[PDB]
């Protein structure tokens, strides 16, 4: 399956419009969509105590040029730069 093929797969599930640019609105839909059954006991890895907190940090580390939207080029470049972020994105694909 390779790692690169899996990276593009996650982006395809994120970018709803498939324009190569993931926006804040697109991220909100993902957080609401992928959040059904995330465990059976205790799984503290995303303490959502606010609607705007885990999005700013994720976007600040994703958007390279900081144009206001994340792109496939930046996401792929950042995914190979951070292990923590890449681990979280892998959970979304492994959640199904
Ligand atoms: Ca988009
Ligand atoms: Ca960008």
């Amino acid at each position: 399956g390779t790692v690169h093929e899996k990276l593009k797969w996650a982006f395809n599930l994120y970018d709803i419009n498939k324009d190569g640019y993931i926006t804040k609105e697109e991220m909100l839909a993902i957080m609401k969509s992928i959040y059904d059954m995330m465990g059976r006991h205790t799984y503290p890895i995303l303490r959502e105590d606010a609607p705007a907190e885990h999005v700013e940090r994720f976007f600040e580390k994703m958007d390279r040029n900081q144009d206001g939207v994340v792109t496939i080029e930046e996401f792929l470049e950042a995914c190979q730069k951070d292990e923590n972020i890449m681990s979280s994105m892998q959970l979304f694909e492994n959640v199904i």
